[PDB]
């Protein structure tokens, strides 16, 4: 069988990912290598109305007090659903092409984002900013497609003060560095999180020792430094002080789904033609995976390109 | 070979009987998961079901916009397919493939379809969720896994009008519109699995909404035929086309069965037992996996039942 590679950039917004993702694809021949844009068209028409502009407006007017919690979470969550759909319907079209994990690449699909940045990392990130409930991020948990083979998820390293900076210059966005740290925070659990799965973390046997950097290599984090410290909090909790079972299982559904993903840390701290070569030396050591049926990869190719077509800027 | 397991989903229309007659039902090799009241009311959000009918009464009066009821429709249809999806996901890994005597039988209220597609799909109806949100849930159902036997209901619409009339939840408002646009829904669910199975395919038959198995016009299809999701051409955005190949094959391989409602409860009962001889049972992967499975159910019920 003809071999595939998936790669997802991922991370907080106002890194460089997009446009490093251009450039990667850049360098390959015309139809070896497939951009995925983030869906822009869909977000701003096809979805709804300015999505991203609504986000950033409801956050906003929580901040100054002129709406409730309640309010802005049901316009957070709601808007959360949009912005993650063409994500959702992408893999689950892909989905039946993909073979069991396997020599260059008859195809490399670079994805702008995995689903998981608007069913796991945003809504998480909108909680911490008070503009979500963690009962709702959960349910978006529930709700992470079973994570495909070779899933090679690509995050970004940024100091804090140069991607503030970054963020201050290069939507419908306002300029919330509280809302940035919080995505700063969340990546990083992240990262952290598939890298205590992959030791042998087992979050039901560390949930009691809760109280309150780069991956795929290195020591076994502390559960306070996981995804899963974000979820002790009053509203999930019973009057005997464990988690309902329903919310511990959306945990369960959380290891299951982080813990076969093979994460990677790119530098953004230098400048474009730096990150893509960055990038490209990091794709050696990613994980490809067959295909099921050999007319797949051109199948594939399309689905990439209607996509991009339809909905990339 | 692993011993086998039986997956029963009592779904359809609310207010036909499905609670009762399940609850019937039941017990040791069988476990009832009823309907997670206590998550819907309590666990997930306040009074998730008086938020719902409130809102749509709310929008009929006029006293908010579509857009304010499709906000608050989607984020309240989430809390409501929660513990349905969470349930399937951790649930998922325990089913073998298809496979006499049944090691151990499951009986949902309910299926993850009922929140993430019919109920939606009868908002959509009632103008209070887009159709974008709509296709956004459906992009989300879980894949179908073997033995997904759906048992859906049949009932005269003023039975079920009498029989909602005493079966209302709390916090719900007896609404003909919804239960018109529910019915609806549900029906065109049936015939959209005959559809699917028999062949069809949505694809060459989409030319046919503008003018042997149903009529495109009689499926879950035709409602997707709103201009929301259509370019200025007329054609289906392919981001919702491909939502719609979602929506096939996840139906395709349900297994409906149908229950006629219009009868006694301890009828009901039998009906439904009846009906099992023809259900797919599977495998399960693990030897530990019944008692797991077991333990899951009994624990929801315990937790999430009212
Ligand atoms: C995917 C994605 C998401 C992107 N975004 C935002 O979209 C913008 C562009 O990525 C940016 O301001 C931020 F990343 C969300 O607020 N939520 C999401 O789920
Ligand atoms: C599952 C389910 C759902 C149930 N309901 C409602 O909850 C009650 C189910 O017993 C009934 O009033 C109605 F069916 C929804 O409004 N949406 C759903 O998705």
């Amino acid at each position: 069988m003809p071999t595939l590679l998936r790669v997802y950039i991922d991370g907080p917004h106002g890194m460089g990912k997009t446009t490093t993702t251009q450039l990667l694809v850049a360098l390959g021949s015309r139809d070896d290598i497939v951009y995925v844009p983030e869906p822009m068209t869909y977000w701003r028409v096809l979805g709804a109305s300015e999505t991203i502009a609504n986000i950033y407006t409801t956050q906003h007017r929580l901040d100054q007090g002129e709406i409730s919690a309640g309010d802005a979470a049901v316009v957070m969550t709601s808007a959360q659903i949009t912005m993650g759909m063409p994500y959702a319907v992408t893999d689950a079209v892909l989905a039946p092409h993909i073979g069991g994990e396997a020599p260059p690449p008859a195809l490399t699909l670079i994805f702008d984002r995995h689903p998981i940045a608007a069913l796991l990392c945003y809504p998480a990130a909108r909680y911490l900013m008070g503009s979500m409930t963690p009962q709702a991020v959960l349910a978006f948990v529930a709700l992470i497609p079973p994570t495909l083979p070779g899933t090679n998820i690509v995050l970004g390293a940024l100091p804090e003060d140069r991607h503030i900076d970054r963020l201050a210059k290069r939507p419908g966005e306002r300029l919330d560095l509280a809302m940035l740290a919080a995505i700063r925070r969340v990546y990083g659990l992240l990262a952290n999180t598939v890298r205590y799965l992959q030791c042998g973390g087992s979050w039901r046997e560390d949930w009691g020792q809760l109280s309150g950097p780069q991956s795929n290599a290195g020591p076994r984090p502390h559960i306070g430094d996981t995804l899963f410290t974000l979820f002790r909090a009053p509203e999930l909790l019973a009057p005997n002080g464990d988690l309902y079972n329903v919310f511990a299982w959306a945990l369960d559904v959380l290891a299951k789904r982080l813990r076969s993903m093979h994460v990677f840390i790119l530098d953004y701290d230098q400048s474009p033609a730096g990150c893509r070569d960055a990038l490209l030396q990091l794709t050696s050591g990613m994980v490809q995976t067959h295909v099921t049926t050999p007319g797949s990869i051109p199948t594939i190719c399309d689905l990439a390109r209607t996509f991009a077509r339809e909905m990339g800027e």
